[PDB]
């Protein structure tokens, strides 16, 4: 039986939760302020990508549906489309991207399903949804972290999933554009510079990054060759970080929380497939398997069964 979707207002109210400057210390009440005012947005992409992954199962084309009509209540309400409120901070902009990627992962999962009504009124929304995330960073102050990397998430799956090549250059210039930050020794300096996170942020800037490129493979386009070893450093970085924090302690200037590889840090189910050197990513691996709905759901599955279920 398919749930009831939350209802897909147009205005985003988040709350910005850290406290620094290097944006690594969390206010806890400010925290559970989000997750309540986010609630309907983290419902929308846990959802949506439970019944892709169903869908992905086999035997399942009702949750394929399902994950259509939760799209396409959203898409005709205008979901996210109207004021992002400003409290605090761009918290609401940031969940905008996050579930736009998250919405848009499984339209591409699951589109095979959608009528022609839903493909219409799904895929307008999210190419405004792409405008609108794109003109977000079209002001210089934004600084292009893994927020914008983010961003091309649903850039990019709005891309492959209604075949348009403007949309899929803006995705290869934001993937680039990651791919670009990367310095010599691996790093990517506003990652860096979240002190206790740095490594928590350089394994969020490689998970959009790496997801884009394997979107990219679904219309036989191989970025891993752009910058060929920027993306092997900063993924090794990250690997390596995980075993011993001792160099991101040393670049960062603080000691890292401790922490198991979780859901985002799935890429690595990608990109252990495409390394030289597999055995790198082998512990981060056996932390699997991982789930994340900002990137489509189970990585671990897609990895081995690709993003988009057969038909």
């Amino acid at each position: 039986d398919c749930p009831a979707p939350p209802p897909g207002s147009p205005d985003i109210r988040a709350i910005g939760y850290y406290t620094d400057a290097a944006r690594s210390v969390i206010d806890p009440r400010l925290k559970t302020q989000n997750d309540a005012a986010v609630k309907p947005l983290n419902a929308f992409a846990a959802h949506v990508a439970k019944f892709a992954d169903a869908y992905a199962k086999g035997a399942d084309e009702a949750a394929g549906r399902c994950a259509l009509t939760w799209l396409d209540a959203w898409a005709r309400s205008g979901a996210m489309l109207g004021r992002m409120a400003h409290v605090n901070n761009d918290q609401s902009d940031y969940m905008r991207q996050w579930t736009h990627g998250a919405a848009a992962m499984a339209y591409l999962r699951t589109q095979a399903l959608a009528s022609e009504q839903q493909r219409t009124d799904i895929e307008t929304w999210l190419k405004r949804l792409s405008a609108a995330n794109l003109a977000y960073w079209d002001n210089p102050k934004h600084k292009r972290n893994n927020h914008y990397y983010w961003t091309g998430v649903g850039i990019m799956a709005t891309a492959v999933a209604t075949r348009d090549d403007t949309l899929l250059n803006t995705a290869q210039g934001i993937y680039r554009a990651g791919i670009d930050a990367i310095e010599p020794d691996g790093r990517l300096p506003m990652e860096m510079a979240r002190k206790r996170l740095a490594l928590h942020y350089h394994d969020y800037a490689t998970a959009p990054l790496v997801l884009m490129a394997e979107m990219a493979r679904l219309q036989g386009e191989d970025w891993y060759t752009y910058r060929q070893g920027a993306l092997e450093r900063l993924a090794a970085r990250v690997a390596d970080g995980y075993r011993d924090p001792s160099w991101f302690n040393t670049q960062s200037g603080a000691v890292q929380e401790t922490a198991t590889p979780k859901a985002s840090s799935g890429w690595v189910e990608f990109y252990r497939l495409r390394s030289p050197d597999p055995m790198r990513f082998d512990a981060m691996h056996a932390a699997g398997p991982f789930q994340d709905p900002r990137m489509g759901g189970n990585l671990t599955l897609m990895a081995q069964e690709g993003i988009v279920p057969l038909p």
